[PDB]
């Protein structure tokens, strides 16, 4: 992706780990540990078509996370 990694990857993930992963690590860290990775799954789908499909990747594009 492009610029969405820095802004979205770092933030979106952050809020997903603090929300679903906070409860998980504590309780679900074994199995339920997926519920978190899930929140980021859907988000990634957007953040992908948004910045990478945006039309041109030059800023932050040096970072690959979503895909």
């Amino acid at each position: 992706m492009d610029q969405e990694t820095r802004d979205q990857m770092k933030n979106a993930a952050a809020e997903a780990k603090d929300n679903v992963h906070d409860k998980i690590q504590e309780l679900k860290d074994d199995v339920g540990n997926k519920a978190a990775e899930v929140r980021d799954a859907v988000s990634s789908t957007v953040e992908s078509i948004k910045d990478k499909l945006s039309g041109g990747s030059s800023s932050r594009a040096s970072s690959y996370t979503l895909e």
